[PDB]
């Protein structure tokens, strides 16, 4: 409708994106290649007035919502085909302030421009560990990444934001100022509006002690039974995480391990790196290691190297819960499975969370689940678009394989076919109290491209 139209070109200087253009294909691929949907509009922002009459807009004119930070949806959530799709990715914006350790970012970040402009200070506060990764959508989930067992999820360093709510205005929202959307937003997602600027605290965080090894698959009972009962054990300052993997063809690698299944670790020390040599050491030969490589490194450097591979997949696939413990039988099963990994870049991800996230109270934030000390994520990923039967089948025989040890899922890690399954990862009693908050400032469930809280 030309009315309604011709008030958003007025208000708005961003650049736009219609089915025709040449550029339309591809700003509507997301990352997660598996979804191709074609949206009436493609509106990528430059500014925070920008946002808002996209905001109104959409409303006015009954389109679908779809907000897109870095468009890594596993569920495919930021791309919908016939509506609108809000692109952020011009606000990339980053304030700093070495003299007051904050940071102000456009919901539109990706990691590295953040992690960037902090270490410029030598600063740094925790987020994911891939560096691609949008900064809106992981924050509003909640977010983890090395510091976190340190300092917290990335939403435990959230002070305040600006937010775009449905019904059009813009608010501030931190502790103090409409704290029940800012207990809700940080971690129930963009059911509620589309976050235009985040207020983070920072950490000075200089060289860390660095270790990634790759065990034979032969020793998995014994290093995972030793990575998890000494991890519950271990201090914050260790982050340790398991991915188990076709063996990448690395020449550090022997050519009778290039292309077999292996058990690969991660590990570092958020800290003297000093303490750190010391300590990793002690744990590097839960079993015998191969494919060794030890450096000290700036955190930036941390970040970066997730992940190493020649081809970035086209195609994924991922399945995630919880765990309050893994029981030898899970060890056995997971273990069990791994033999049949049949695609490079699939891996099967054991993460070991805890630490500060675990002193949290569990209703502190909208995150549930602080208490499930345990992340594993069955990261199916592949190229050729007709073998996805294939892979994308191999994770569930695994999340349903495995699915009894679990106790719910990490809202970030959701695939495109889980919808239906909000309630078990946010857990019953907290949804009653998000579905006041999204009835009071979202009630018209406007922004439902999430894992959707209805009013
Ligand atoms: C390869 C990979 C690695 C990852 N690693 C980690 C990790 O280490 N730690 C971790 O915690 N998570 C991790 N994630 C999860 C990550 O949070 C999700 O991929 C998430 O979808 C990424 O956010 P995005 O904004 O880039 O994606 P989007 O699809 O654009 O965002 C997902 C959801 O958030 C909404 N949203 C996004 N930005 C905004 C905004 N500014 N305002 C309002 N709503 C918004 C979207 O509409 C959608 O509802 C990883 C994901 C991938 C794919
Ligand atoms: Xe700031
Ligand atoms: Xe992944």
């Amino acid at each position: 409708d030309p009315a309604t139209l011709a008030a958003f070109s007025a208000a708005f200087r961003g650049e736009l994106i219609w089915p025709s253009d040449a550029d339309y294909d591809e700003a509507r691929r997301i990352w997660n290649g598996t979804i191709d949907r074609r949206p009436a509009l493609i509106a990528r922002c430059t500014s925070t007035p920008d946002v808002v009459a996209a905001v109104s807009f959409a409303r006015k004119s009954g389109l679908l919502v779809a907000v897109r930070g870095g468009g890594h949806s596993m569920a495919g959530h930021s791309v919908c085909d016939g509506g609108i799709v809000i692109d952020l990715s011009l606000m990339n914006s980053i304030k700093v302030s070495r003299r007051l350790r904050r940071a102000r970012a456009q919901g539109g970040c990706l990691l590295g421009a953040f992690d960037t402009a902090t270490q410029a200070h030598m600063l740094a506060t925790p987020a994911g560990v891939v560096s691609h990764t949008g900064l809106g959508g992981l924050v509003l989930g909640g977010g983890f990444g090395w510091l976190s067992r340190k300092y917290g999820l990335s939403i435990d360093n959230l002070t305040s934001v600006e937010i775009v709510t449905a019904d059009g205005g813009v608010l501030t929202a931190s502790d103090t100022e409409n704290p029940d959307l800012f207990w809700a937003v940080r971690g129930g997602g963009g059911n509620f509006g589309v976050v235009t600027a985040f207020e983070f605290d920072l950490h000075r965080v200089g060289p860390v002690r660095f270790a990634s090894t790759y065990y034979s698959l032969d020793e998995g009972p014994q290093v995972i039974r030793a990575w998890r009962d000494h991890m519950a054990t271990a201090p914050d300052e260790l982050t340790w995480a398991l991915y188990l993997r076709l063996a990448p063809p690395l020449p550090e690698l022997p050519a009778d391990m290039h292309g077999k299944p292996v058990i690969c670790a991660m590990s570092c020390w958020i800290g003297d790196p000093h303490e750190g040599e010391r300590q990793l050491e002690s744990i590097l030969h839960a079993g015998k290691p191969h494919g060794l490589t030890k450096a000290t490194l700036p955190y930036r450097a941390l970040q970066a190297y997730s992940f190493p591979g020649a081809v970035v997949p086209d195609r994924i696939y991922t399945k995630s819960g919880y765990l309050n413990e893994l029981s030898d039988e899970a060890t056995d099963t997971v273990l069990e499975h791994a033999a049949d990994i049949a695609s490079p870049f699939t891996q099967l991800e054991l993460l070991y969370l805890g630490g500060a996230v675990a002193r949290v109270p569990d209703d502190a934030t909208a995150y549930p689940n602080r208490q499930s000390p345990f992340v594993t994520n069955l990261a199916a990923a592949w190229m050729d678009p007709t073998e996805d039967a294939r892979h994308t089948a191999w994770a569930r025989e695994g999340y349903r394989a495995l699915a009894g040890h679990l106790s719910g899922g990490y809202v970030n890690f959701m695939n495109p076919g889980e919808a239906d399954r909000t309630r078990e990862a946010y857990g019953a009693a907290k949804f009653e109290r998000l579905q006041g908050v999204k009835a009071k400032y979202d009630p018209t469930n406007l922004f439902r491209l999430n894992q959707n809280i209805p009013p």
